[PDB]
């Protein structure tokens, strides 16, 4: 009954930046145990089980619903902002951390770099980029390999430009910037490599969206693909329950899915697995550590840019304490029991 | 829809001049990557095939179309402004650059000795140059043959100038121009060698013509062909699609042909072949791009002059910039691919 109210006060407390970090984390790690509680089954035929209803319903369902409340909450960040919080390529997915000395601007390359080894990317070749974001992936692999012809696509209208300006500024010529929703796009031409980074955990129907990114790979060509994960089960984003309120503490309401560490191995009906790694939660756990270190110490910048977007500095504090609860969410939950429950998985296909 | 007028706008905006060097070679490679995929097959039966079906095509049409309207659009350009954009010989074809620090001029006597040698012209032998243009080749070889007697064809009053007034301006006996279309003449004479540099791209049965100029080969005579072309398949420059924007970009419509390397090997009703050799595409690719330098260079003297021949400023800067993107076409499209895509092609003929 009042615990809900005691829910709905949490919340309010979170916006207005009363609760100290410490007990931010510990409320987290609270609802994160209840999900592992939820997730792990006692036996190992109810735990296959659940892979495969979610996965037999997920193929009847469109290739993304939640399409174009997409980026308006989310993606559509002033890219002023970016700067500031992500690291000097805008990479909004998840670093390489090698060693603890690593700082964000190494983790970011550590990634890329190590993207262009498991996909393979040769000087000569075509390159795509689903969901490019600010097009750090794009704008890496383009310099790197002068005779490659990247091709970067995107339902963000920010983001298709950033990328053009940012590509001339650098004096890239091979970039190429799309402005197309994935979920209804089509296109005649083809490529030899296609890059996925983190854009499958807002889709739903992943039998429908492969088999239409199957056709755009050219023959002998190959299939990248990263998304955070758990190791063990898979799940909408949708609240446990009544208490839950971590859930849709970032991402609105149907915009998540996060798949097991083998749930693309269900979906090969138009490609075939060749390899697949997986990677630590500690990666992504440092990543949003560094992004959060990066807001606090630039208060002085930030403030005054969000209450220019904004109108008030009220809502200017709601703001700055949901990309606090969106670096803090992604601390807990990918750093949980030593990085080894949420995690990175890489899947490489062929045609 | 928006696709069709967003073409108009940038062929507008090329027109005043208003996009880049880069932003232009970028577009460019973009159609030019959009061809490749539309010449090469997937068979190796099927590129054969497509290389009879033009074969086959070419020889129920007349020897050219749109002949004296491909004389008013070009090669009736005023003398004093190819001086300024081309080298010491006036040669408005491709000249061979042996090393890096080629100049212009070097590369314009390179390809002109390579083609006596390549066509063994020899002291005392009858010259005839078909498609003569401003006699780059025919001053060449009337020079230091000082007894052979080289002919000059032209059909444009224009390029039958400059010549002999450079001919005598010399001090030169064997050089000799006739005004006429090659497509409808005859003559009763008969020569030792015919030269045809880059003049079969704008005509269109080839059975019928080199019928006709076998009959003015002396026997023991030799026939020396220079064409640009696509090393593998051969095609009209018509438009891809309705996005191709590059195609009409430089040429008028159904003015050019394309041939591939291995063209008129299938030509040989009435010559035979004897030699064959190809040329790397960077030949060309430099040689537009000298060209273009010296236009930049001397827009001081240009504008003025375009403004004279036309008769305002807005039609002036129209036309520097068609010059502009004569060369950066040419520039692009050979030396596509280190220049293994489009090149040239020389062929030694026997009667
Ligand atoms: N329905 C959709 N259609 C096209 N792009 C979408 C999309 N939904 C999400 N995206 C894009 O996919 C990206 C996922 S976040 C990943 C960004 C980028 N790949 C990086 O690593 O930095 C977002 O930038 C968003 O713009
Ligand atoms: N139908 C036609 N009849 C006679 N000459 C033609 C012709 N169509 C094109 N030409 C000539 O062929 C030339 C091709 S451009 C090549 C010019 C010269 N051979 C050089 O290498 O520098 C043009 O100068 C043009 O005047
Ligand atoms: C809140 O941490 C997350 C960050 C990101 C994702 C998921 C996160 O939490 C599960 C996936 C994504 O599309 N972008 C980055
Ligand atoms: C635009 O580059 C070209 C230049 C020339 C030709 C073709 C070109 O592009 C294919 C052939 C010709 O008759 N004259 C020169």
């Amino acid at each position: 009954q009042t615990k809900k109210a005691a829910i709905v006060e949490l919340l309010k407390q979170l916006e207005l930046g009363l609760v100290p970090y410490d007990d931010i984390k510990q409320l987290i790690r609270r609802e994160l145990a209840r999900r592992l509680q939820w997730g792990y089954k006692p036996t190992y035929e109810e735990q296959i089980a659940e892979i495969q209803n979610l996965t037999h319903s997920l193929r009847q369902m469109k290739i993304a619903t939640e399409v174009e409340t997409l980026d308006s909450q989310l993606y559509e960040i002033p890219i002023e902002f970016l700067k500031i919080m992500n690291g000097s390529n805008l990479k909004g997915s998840c670093c390489y951390f090698k060693e603890d000395s690593t700082t964000l601007d190494e983790a970011e390359i550590a990634m890329l770099d190590l993207y262009c080894e498991r996909a393979q990317i040769q000087d000569g070749q075509s390159v795509l980029d689903l969901g490019c974001g600010q097009g750090a992936l794009t704008l890496h692999v383009a310099q790197k390999y002068k005779n490659c012809r990247v091709t970067a696509v995107t339902n963000s209208v920010s983001q298709k430009e950033y990328i053009e300006e940012e590509s001339r500024r650098r004096n890239l010529l091979n970039v190429e910037v799309k402005l197309a929703d994935i979920t209804t796009h089509e296109m005649a031409e083809t490529y030899d490599r296609i890059l996925v980074i983190e854009l499958f955990e807002h889709m739903k129907n992943y039998e429908l969206l492969l088999r239409k990114i199957s056709e755009w790979i050219s023959k002998d060509g190959l299939l990248f693909l990263e998304h955070i994960c758990h190791k063990t089960f898979a799940y909408h984003y949708e609240p446990l329950d009544d208490d839950d309120w971590f859930t849709e503490y970032v991402f609105p309401a149907g915009t998540m899915i996060i798949p097991s560490a083998s749930f693309f191995l269900y979906f090969q009906d138009d490609v075939s697995v060749v390899n697949h790694w997986t990677l630590s939660g500690k990666h992504f756990s440092r990543t949003n550590e560094e992004w959060l270190k990066r807001l606090d110490a630039n208060l002085d910048v930030i403030k005054p840019m969000f209450e220019t977007l904004m109108g008030n500095e009220e809502e200017a504090v709601k703001l700055i304490n949901y990309w606090r609860g969106f670096c803090l969410s992604g601390m807990e939950m990918f750093g949980y029991n030593n990085g080894e429950e949420w995690m990175a998985s890489h899947v490489l296909f062929k045609k």
